[PDB]
């Protein structure tokens, strides 16, 4: 068929299969250009491997470190009459290129929170790789079906205590507005820790030890975010702040466990990036447009690929083998460039002066929307969008 973009606001109900493959191609080319990571792990599991940091995690490990990779995700294949989700083609394109290079690549598609997800992974590891030496926990679901009870829990992006009011950009008018978010209830906060904390991370690690498929010295990392003071009432003091609290607790527990045979567990705090959910909080497109413009000017701008490459080659698996620099809570900090003072101070100074009228001058907002469209495979360069495209695209993936 011929694939349009059906997009109003920041909901895009359409994906472009080749644009997505072209996006994996660019990220792969970027990692290869940095050269092999001498000390990188060889048998890598990525729980949540189909987009954003998870996809770049799988790409770094395979195409920068030469690793065999198993990835877990929940995507929707495309039929002849309906394109699938970006994550489906992202994964399919990964498999294509990894297999073209002789790298092991298997993928499991389903509910990564379910007990069955851990079993099919334990089994699949046992058929070839035998053991895993790194687990990337990069799930980004706002929803968790509890593995014992079937109850469906969703997280909430709300402050705690008081209302959160901030400047924001209105959708599809590009008009500066004031957005408000109500405080979380006592149950919405629990539920956020349940979905976005470290419980399911610990379930993956603990179940994988109890099958023997965790290699001695295995390291595991989960991804988090601290953000600017513009979003402290959600990401630090809000419902999601209690979740990240819980991820710290899990990392401490997991780090003690794997420490037995020399391994580690860390939370990695990553930078602001444009993702399919990033436009949830209303201030985030406004802030991201502004700080991306400054960070481009200072030459410190990065995407998801560069972030995970730097985590690999400048934190976890450094050429000289020296230990990763961590913060006081034993977290890796890859948001160190974005949270530099001259960068943050620039946003602080410009923030009161942003208007509908100077939006495109003070911020890279028109670029923001292009990058957001790039998530679903549109606006990409090596693609003729008038070409017919088959949305049915298969690869080495098994359900459940």
């Amino acid at each position: 068929m011929i694939i349009k973009p059906r997009i109003r606001g920041f909901i895009c109900t359409t994906t472009h299969p080749v644009g997505c493959e072209q996006n994996v191609k660019e990220q792969i080319a970027l990692t290869k250009a940095q050269g092999p990571i001498a000390n990188a792990p060889k048998r890598v599991l990525v729980v949540g491997s189909s987009s954003g940091y998870g996809l770049s995690s799988r790409i770094t490990a395979a195409f920068g470190g030469g690793a065999s990779t198993i990835g877990v995700f929940f995507e929707k294949a495309g039929t002849e009459k309906k394109p699938g989700t970006a994550g489906w083609y992202n994964s399919a394109a990964f498999d294509k290129f990894a297999k073209e290079e002789g790298l092991y690549s298997k993928s499991l598609n389903g509910d990564a929170f379910s007990n069955e997800a851990k079993q099919k992974t334990i089994d699949l590891i046992k058929e070839d790789l035998g053991q895993i030496d790194m687990v990337v926990y990069s799930l980004a679901s706002p929803v968790r079906k509890m593995p014992e009870t079937g109850e469906v829990i969703r997280s909430s992006l709300k402050p705690i205590g008081e209302t959160y009011t901030a400047t924001a950009v209105d959708t599809n008018k590009d008009a500066i507005i004031e957005a408000s978010v109500e405080p979380a209830t006592e149950q919405e906060i629990k539920d956020t820790v349940t979905v976005m904390g470290g419980e399911d991370w610990e379930l993956w690690i603990n179940a994988l030890s109890e099958a023997g498929v965790l290699a001695d010295g295995c390291k595991t990392v989960a991804y988090s975010y601290i953000g600017t003071e513009l979003t402290w009432p959600i990401y630090w003091d809000g419902a999601l702040g209690q979740a990240k609290m819980d991820l710290d607790r899990a990392a401490t527990a997991l780090n003690e466990k794997l420490s037995a045979t020399g391994g580690t567990a860390n939370v990695a705090v990553l930078k602001s990036v444009v993702t399919q959910a990033s436009s949830a909080i209303p201030v985030m497109p406004l802030y991201i447009a502004m700080v991306f413009k400054k960070m481009r000017e200072e030459g410190v701008h990065e995407g998801c690929q560069e972030q995970i490459l730097r985590m690999f080659s400048q934190r976890l698996y450094k050429a000289d083998g020296s230990a990763a620099e961590v913060d006081e809570k034993n977290r890796l900090r890859l948001d160190d460039w974005e949270l530099r003072e001259d960068i943050q101070q620039h946003c602080r100074d410009l923030w009161p002066q942003v208007t509908t009228e100077n939006l495109k001058d003070l911020t890279d907002y028109v670029e923001y929307k292009e990058e957001f469209l790039k998530l679903f495979g549109f606006g990409v360069d090596g693609v003729d969008y008038d070409a017919d495209v088959n949305p049915e695209v298969n690869f080495d993936v098994a359900d459940i």
